[PDB]
């Protein structure tokens, strides 16, 4: 699927692009990427299905993911914006508010209104803070909740969760008291109650706490997610370790 | 708990010293440990629950580790090591090696069998290569399995496993042949064959493969486990992104 792919490019066979398009792994294709000529770079996140685009772009550089999201058309960008994982559209909207602040409010309009208030709460964080690292999808619940009711829900969530192995528990007023695993819920009985299965103190962040300590406290922990609250000791999110490996 | 132990340190309360260990979270003793003098950290390692003890040796420098693994009893030090996960009791036995191959020897033999003999094939491989870097405590189940057998086996694998996040597909011979994630088995019919739900083109790693490379390929894919494969393409283990966040 490699260059397979650069023979449907140099040739304009469209019904061969198309295809290879529709199994090329993502990262296949972010490797041969330096390798692209701009056009060709262009018509493949225009062809290539939604969901793999939208995670091609978010590993490219923010110039080159501004670049995109002010040539491609808007159709297209409506598609692959809301393909992006939270944390990834607001940086890909930082990236370009930078250069272009009024296109930033365009990119924002053409999104769908409940994405776009989510996305209107983060792209305001610092971003090199726990807020600009984290992502509004996680898992929650209530610690009178039975491990059924939590498996059951997260089966229903888990399409959209950033991940499901950690399980944050909240109150009445969502603020964090504990954590859970998924495999503890795998062996707990489907009758416990989540509060005798979850860890009260539950290591965790601010939304202003500087990316160092949390890739600090993350490999100190040995964590994969870390949850980030706001003043009032409220969940409001989560970072994962994929993102702090690349804070470095 | 952090000062609330220095109390029973300083007064040679071994009631209260054992009670406050009882409790005291691994990461909350490491952090005073500069704070500590050499007395204090011997007795702590001595009575701390092994499970705790093993944790904070595995964390601690390497000449620290190869220090108590010489100055401690051997009933302890039998206790200790079998709480390491094996890749880290590679790594603390390799500490030893460098300083009093002797003694090393002397460390397998205090093992159990099963034990000693999965360290050596692993204390063996380079340590700054996969193998070096990865242990054997896995899951893996073969493709004719169902979603149900799967859940059921990992029930009862889950206490001494790595991790069950991710669970790679072998054949007769042992050789990868795909990977798996505990999400899509939640979501997936009990009935379900592992071959309709595993991912065939499983990236992996070799057990030569420099420390760099994983590093990075753990990076780019934004995994939290890896494969390591032999020159057979068999499985022998898995590498977790929490020690390649170590190796920077
Ligand atoms: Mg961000
Ligand atoms: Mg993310
Ligand atoms: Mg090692
Ligand atoms: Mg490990």
């Amino acid at each position: 699927l490699a260059v397979s792919l650069q023979e449907a490019l140099q040739e304009g066979d469209t019904r061969a692009l198309r295809e290879v398009l529709e199994e090329i792994h993502p990262q296949d294709l972010l490797a041969l990427w330096d390798e692209l000529k701009g056009e060709h770079r262009y018509v493949v996140l225009t062809l290539l299905p939604k969901a793999k685009a939208a995670e091609v772009l978010s590993h490219l550089s923010p110039e080159e993911q501004a670049e995109y999201l002010k040539t491609l058309p808007p159709w297209r960008l409506r598609e692959i914006l809301e393909e992006l994982s939270l944390d990834d559209l607001a940086d890909a909207l930082q990236a370009v508010r930078k250069e272009d602040p009024a296109y930033f409010q365009r990119l924002k309009d053409l999104l769908d209104p409940r994405t776009r208030a989510e996305v209107e709460a983060l792209a305001r964080y610092e971003e090199d803070e726990a807020g600009g690292l984290m992502t509004p999808e996680y898992v929650a619940v209530r610690e009178g909740m039975t491990v059924e009711e939590v498996l059951r829900f997260l089966r229903r969530a888990a399409p959209d969760a950033e991940t499901i192995y950690y399980i944050y528990v909240v109150d009445e007023k969502g603020r964090l008291k504990g954590v859970l695993s998924l495999r503890d819920l795998i062996v707990a009985d489907p009758r416990t109650r989540v509060a005798e299965i979850m860890n009260p103190k539950v290591v965790y962040v601010r939304t202003d706490t500087d990316q160092e300590e949390v890739a600090r406290l993350m490999a100190d922990y040995d964590f994969t997610v870390l949850p980030v609250v706001d003043e009032e000791g409220r969940l409001v999110g989560i970072v994962t370790v994929d993102d702090v490996l690349d804070v470095l």
